[PDB]
C-alpha cells in the first residue's frame, strides 16, 4: 500500500524527524562537544563524540519522521571526502533553516520564494567566505596550518609540509604504517586514477572501508564487460599465480558485479573491478599510459586484435601495493618503468610541445604528471603497532586538513567564519516581502553553529555571539580556553572548503524539506 | 529502530541499572561479606561471595538498566589480571561517585566542570597513596607479604619467597599440579611472551580459560596469515606426527580465525593461534630468538627466502608444555638450548656490549633475561587431588598477591587505605564552583569502601569510620576480629596496586556516566 | 533476563518452597509413616512412603520456591551412601532451622550471629551423641543389630553376622541373586575399588542405577584419556572377542565421555570408563597391583614404554563379573591368582616389614587386605524370583544398616537419639544474644523427629515428646506398640552415623537458607 500525505502534516513529520537528529548531532559540536552513547547489537556500547557516526547511526520508526532523518543522514553519508566536521554544521544549519522556513510558511508565505530569497543569500555569504578566505601558498604557511590541523604536533606539521614540498602541493600523499621508530618521508612511482568500489562489498579493510593488495597483477581492458565468460578465464590465471588480479576496464555491469560478489562472499577472492581512468579518447590514452607503465597491454578492442579471452601472462602487469577507495584508486609501484616509461614520456612531452587546443593540452599536463611526478609515501613510526595505529590516524587526518587548506584557504574557526558574514551582507535587495523572509532566514541561521559551541562548552551562547558580533574582525571566542582571543593567531581555523560545502549542502536538504508537498510512504 | 534518550532521562536509568548491579556486588565487600544465590541453567544454584562473578551473573530487561549494568560489568571484565577484589571496590565506588554527581547535576551544576574536579581529585588521592605506600623490597619483607596474603599459611609463604629469590623479583613463576606428597620447586628453561589468545574459543581448560599441551611444535613465521592455504599444509604435519602444532605469527585475520575455530569446534584440534612477542624489529629479533632457542627456523619473509608453505619437520621446534592466557603465553622447554642457545647468549651480550641506545639497551636486556633466567615452576603437592587443586588455587592466589605487592607496595587494608587521603588532601583549589563540587563529592565516595565492609561485617559502619578518622594513622578496623587492631601489624593489607586501579577504574566509569548526554538503544 | 530479589524478600520465597516440601517429606516420617500418591507420566500413579522419592519428585513452578525446594532436594540428592531415613530428618531439621531463623531475622537479630549460635551448638549435639553411642564391637552384638535391622528376621541377621566375621568387620559383602532354595554364604577373590561413574549414561541396570558385566576384561592405564584416538582401537578388540572391555584410567576428559555416550546411546555398548583407584605414587602402585592380580599389564607411561594404541590380547585381564556404582565399582574374580598373586602379597608384605612412615605404612596395609582378603558375596535363596528380588532387597538393606552402626554405634530409634540431647547441653555459653538465641532454636528443632514420628503414628506428640524428656534415660516411645517401652531392649535404634549425619546437612542447608542475602533467577 502506499500512505500519501499532503504539505503542513508531511513538512510537519519530516521536522520533527529532522529535529531529533539535528538535536542527537548538535550535542557533538565545538572542540568542547559531549559525548553520546549508542547500543551496539554484541558488545559494550560505542561511546563516540562525532556526528557522522551519530547520523549514520540515528534509526527512526515513523516513516515521515525517518523520511526526513535520511533525508539529512544522506547528506551525511555523501561526505565521503574525508571532510572535518562539515557533517555536523551541515546537519545543524539545514535543521535551523527547515524549522524557521517551515514556521514561516505556516504564518503565510510562498514556499518558492522564501527558497528563492535563501539561496540568493547562502550565494551572497558563499561570495564572502570566498573573499575573506586567507590563501595557503608558501611552504611555511604550509606548515604552520599542517601543525595547526596535527592537533599542535610539530613534528606532523613539519613531515605533512616536506612531502608537500617534495611531491607538489595537492600531490599524492598516502599515509602508511612503518616499521621504524620513528617517521619516514619516501618518493615511489605509482599513480592514483579517480574511480573506486563499483560495489560496496569489494573491501578488504575494515579501516575505512578500503581495499588492499600488497603484491598483484592488473587487468586493462578498454571494453566494460559484456558477458560472465570474459570474467571466468581471467581469474584461473590468479587461481594459477600467486599474484591475484586487478580489473579495471570501461565499466562492469550487473551480471558481473553479482557473479564477482557472490564467488568474493564465499569462496574468499581478492580480485577487484574498478572503472576506467576518465572518459572520451583520453580514457583509452590513460588506460593505453597505465598498461605501458605496468608493462600490461591493453586487451580490449584494438587494431592488434587483442582480446582478454585468451590469458597471455606474458604480458600481465605487475604493480604490487593497490589501494581502491569508493572514489579513489592507486598503482603505487611501476614494473615496466625500465622501458615502457621513457618512452612514453618522451612521447607525452612531443604531443604537448604540439599542442592545439587547452583541454587536450590540459590533459596531456595531467597524464605527463600522472606518469612522471610519482607519489610520496608517508611513514609513520612508533614503539608499538597500536600507537603507531594511532599516530596514523592523526597524521592522515591532518594530510586531509592541510589539502583542504590549500586548495582554498583558512578562516576564522569556531563557527565565526559564517558569523563574519552577516554584518557585511545586508546590501542583498529580495524581490519579494518573501525573499525577505528567506535572507532574514538565513541570516538567524548563520549563528546557529557558533550559538550551539558555545552551549556546547560555556553556559549561554546568544552572549558570546553578541560579543562576537561587536567584536574586531580578528577576534572570536576560543571554547576551549573561555576567552575571547584572536582566532587566526591562537591556530583556531577551519578550511574554506568545508564551510563552503557544508553550508551549500545544509541551504540544499532545507530547500528539499521546504518545498516536497507530497509524501508517499509505504504502510508497515 | 533506535529509541533515542536525552540527558536526564537517560542519566537515570542507567544509574539504576548501575544501582542495581552495584548493591549486588556491594553484599560482596570486606573479609565478612555475604553470599549471594544465583540461579543456574542446569543443576543446583551456585553459591559464591566474590564479585567478579556477580557482575559477570547480573542482567537487566531495561535497555537503559541494562546499558548501565554493563558499563560497570565492562570494568568489572576487563580486569584479567588476576587483581584480587579489585571489581568490587571499583564497582563500588563508580556507583557512588555517579549517583552523588547526578544528584548535585540535577540540582544545577556544570556535568564537565564536575568531572574536572573529580579528576583532579582523584589524581591528588593516587599520590597520596604512592605516598603512603610502604615499599616490598627484602625477601623478609616478601615473605612476611607472601604468608599475609596465603590467609595465614606458612608453607606457602615460604615456598613463594624462594621461587622469587631463587628466579627474580617479579620473576616467571607458575603454579602446576605436583604428584608429591609436599611442595617442591624446581627450575626449568623456558620463557612466556606477552600475548595471548586471538579468539576466545581457543581455550582448551574449564580452569582459567587456559588452554595446555603437554608436547607440541610451535610454528614461528614473521608474516601475519595472508590466506587460509597457508594453515592447511602446516596442520598436515600435526596430523602425521603426534606432536600437535603452535601457530605464532605476526597476526591473524577474520579468514584464518574462522578457519580454525570452525574446524576446532567439530573435528576437535589441538592448535593454538598467537601474536608475536611485541613490535618493531625487536619483534622479529624475539621471534628468531625463541626459534633459536626451540631449534626452529623463522617462516616468514628473510633473504634466505625460507617459507611455511612447504613443510620441513627437520627444523620443528619441540617446547613441551605450552601455557597460552587470552592475555600471555609461555614456552616452558626448550629443544636446542645445547647448541642455538649459547650462541646466541654470547651474540646478546656483544650487542649489549656494543649498546648505543638506552631503549636498545633496555630491549636488549629483555632479550637476555628472557633466553638465560629461564622459568621457575612451582610444584604444589597434597594427599589427594582435590585437596592438591585446592591448594594450587590458594598459592596462586598468594603469588598473584605477592607480585602485585612487590611491584609496587602495601597500605593498610580494610579499605582504609582510601580512607586514610581524605584528611591529608583538603588542600586542593578547585577552579570553579563545581570543582570543588566533584572535589567534595570524591572526598566523600574514599570512604564508602570502609563503610560497606563495616555494613557487612558490624551493625552500622558511620561511627568506625569516624574512628578509623580520629585515630592514629596506623589504627584501623579489623572487621574479622571486630576490634580496633594496628592494621599492619595484623597482617590487614592490600596491594598498592590493586586500591590505585580500582579507583581509577571507578573514577573513569563514573565520568563516563555522569558526562554522557544521549543514549540510543534498540527497540525490542 | 535476571530477576534479582534481595534479602527478607528471597528468604521468604525459599522458606515456603522448603515449607512445601518438607511437609511432604514430613508426612513420610516414622515406622507409621502415612503414604503419598505421586504422579507418573504412563502408567498407574506410584505410591511410596519414603521421603528420598518424594523429595526427588517434588517440583515448584515458583523460580524461587523453587530455588529452595533443590536446595533441600540437594541433600536428598547427596545421599548416595544407601543411607536408611538419613534424608527425612535431615529435610524435617533444616526446615525447622530455616523457619524460626528467619522469623527471629524479621523481629530483629543479625543472621551471622544467629548462625553462629545454630553450628556451636550443632557441633555440641554432636559431641553428645558421639558420648551417649554405644558400640558394637562383639559378633554377638553384630549378629542383634543386624537381626534388629532386618525387621526382626533371625535368617538375616545370622547369615550378615557370619558374612561380617568371615570377611572382617565393614570387610566387601555383596548380595547377589542365588539359585538356591535357601541363602548361601561364599568367599570369592576380588577387591572394590573407591570410584565410581564418570557420568550418569553407565548405567546398565535399573535397581540402584548399577552396571554389570558378567564377564569382561579391564583396561588398565596409568594415563588419563587424552585423544579419541586411544580409545577406538581398543574397542575393536572388545568387538573381535566376545568378552567386552572395561576402562579403568587416570582420569576421563569431556570429548571421550561424549564419544564413549553417543556411541553407547544408539550401537549398544557395554564398556564403561572409571576413574583410577587413589591417587600419587599409590595410585600407581595400586593399579599396577589390580593388573597384576588380573594378570593384565599397565599400559600407561612406563619404562617399559607399553602404550595402549597397539592392542595386545596376550595380557587382557578377564576378572569374571563387575559391578560399578555412581561411587564404587567392584573387580569380584581374578584370573591370574595363580602366578601373580603370591609374588605381589609377598613383595607387598616385604615392603611392609620395611616400613618407614605411618601413611604409607597404612596404604601398604590396604593394598595387602586389597589383595590377600578377597570379598564375601552373600547369595539369597527362595521359592520363585520376585521373593528372592524381594528378599536380597531386604537383605542388602539390613547390611547397610548393620554397617552404618558397625562404624560408629547405636543410639535410641523413633527420633529419641536427638531428643536425649536437649537436657544434657544447657551448658553452652553463647557470645551475644543472638547466639543464645540460635541455641534455643537449635533446642527446639531437636525435638521436632519425635514430635513429627508422633503426628504420624499418635494424634499429638507434645505430650509424647514431654513424657520421654520427664521419663528414664533409656525410656523412649515405641510408635508401633504406642506404649513407653524400653527403646534400645525392644530393639528400636537408629544408627550414629545416620543421625550424625542428617543433623550436620540439616544444620548446613539451613545456615544456607538463613544467611543467603540475594537470589538471583532468570525470568521464564
Amino acid at each position: 500500500a502506499k500512505d500519501v500525505k499532503f504539505g503542513a502534516d508531511a513538512r510537519a513529520l519530516m521536522l520533527q524527524g529532522v529535529d531529533l537528529l539535528a538535536d542527537a548531532v548538535a550535542v557533538t559540536m565545538g572542540p568542547k562537544g559531549r559525548t553520546v552513547i549508542i547500543e551496539q547489537s554484541w558488545g559494550s556500547p560505542k561511546v563516540t563524540k562525532d556526528g557522522v557516526t551519530v547520523a549514520k547511526s540515528i534509526d527512526l520508526k515513523d516513516k515521515y519522521k525517518n523520511i526526513g532523518a535520511k533525508l539529512i543522514q544522506d547528506v551525511a553519508n555523501n561526505t565521503n571526502e574525508e571532510a572535518g566536521d562539515g557533517t555536523t554544521t551541515a546537519t545543524v544549519l539545514a535543521r535551523s533553516i527547515a524549522k524557521e522556513g517551515f514556521e514561516k510558511i505556516s504564518k503565510g508565505a510562498n514556499p518558492v520564494e522564501i527558497r528563492r530569497g535563501v539561496m540568493l543569500a547562502v550565494d551572497a555569504v558563499i561570495a564572502e567566505l570566498k573573499k575573506q578566505s586567507k590563501p595557503v601558498t608558501t611552504p611555511e604557511e604550509i606548515a604552520q596550518v599542517a601543525t595547526i590541523s596535527a592537533n599542535g604536533d610539530k613534528e606532523i606539521g613539519n613531515i605533512i609540509s616536506d612531502a608537500m614540498k617534495k611531491v607538489g602541493r595537492k600531490g599524492v600523499i598516502t599515509v602508511k604504517d612503518g616499521k621504524t621508530l620513528n617517521d619516514e618521508l619516501e618518493i615511489i612511482e605509482g599513480m592514483k586514477f579517480d574511480r573506486g568500489y563499483i560495489s560496496p562489498y569489494f573491501i578488504n579493510t575494515s579501516k575505512g572501508q578500503k581495499c588492499e593488495f600488497q603484491d598483484a597483477y592488473v587487468l586493462l581492458s578498454e571494453k566494460k564487460i559484456s558477458s560472465i565468460q570474459s570474467i571466468v578465464p581471467a581469474l584461473e590465471i590468479a587461481n594459477a599465480h600467486r599474484k591475484p588480479l586487478v580489473i579495471i576496464a570501461e565499466d562492469v555491469d550487473g551480471e558481473a558485479l553479482s557473479t564477482l560478489v557472490l564467488n568474493r562472499l564465499k569462496v574468499g577472492l581478492q580480485v577487484v573491478a574498478v572503472k576506467a581512468p576518465g572518459f572520451g579518447d583520453n580514457r583509452k590514452n590513460q588506460l593505453k599510459d597505465m598498461a605501458i607503465a605496468t608493462g600490461g597491454a591493453v586487451f580490449g578492442e584494438e587494431g592488434l586484435t587483442l582480446n582478454l579471452e585468451d590469458v597471455q601472462p606474458h604480458d600481465l602487469g605487475k604493480v604490487g601495493e593497490v589501494i581502491v577507495t569508493k572514489d579513489d584508486a592507486m598503482l603505487l609501484k611501476g614494473k615496466g618503468d625500465k622501458a615502457q616509461i621513457e618512452k612514453r614520456i618522451q612521447e607525452i612531452i612531443e604531443q604537448l610541445d604540439v599542442t592545439t587546443s587547452e583541454y587536450e593540452k590540459e590533459k596531456l599536463n595531467e597524464r605527463l604528471a600522472k606518469l612522471s611526478d610519482g607519489v610520496a609515501v608517508l611513514k609513520v613510526g612508533g614503539t608499538s603497532d597500536v600507537e603507531v595505529n594511532e599516530k596514523k590516524d592523526r597524521v592522515t587526518d591532518a594530510l586531509n586538513a592541510t589539502r583542504a587548506a590549500v586548495e582554498e584557504g583558512i578562516v576564522l574557526g569556531g563557527g565565526c567564519a559564517l558569523l563574519r558574514c552577516i554584518p557585511a551582507l545586508d546590501s542583498l535587495t529580495p524581490a519579494n516581502e518573501d525573499q525577505k523572509i528567506g535572507i532574514e532566514i538565513i541570516k538567524r541561521t548563520l549563528k546557529i553553529p557558533a550559538m550551539t559551541i558555545a552551549k556546547n562548552a560555556g553556559v549561554e551562547g546568544s552572549l558570546i555571539v553578541e560579543k562576537i558580533m561587536q567584536s574586531s574582525s580578528e577576534v572570536g571566542y576560543d571554547a576551549m580556553a573561555g576567552d575571547f582571543v584572536n582566532m587566526v593567531e591562537k591556530g583556531i581555523i577551519d578550511p574554506t572548503k568545508v564551510v563552503r560545502t557544508a553550508l551549500l549542502d545544509a541551504a540544499g536538504v532545507a530547500s528539499l524539506l521546504t518545498t516536497a508537498e507530497v509524501v508517499v510512504t509505504e504502510i508497515p
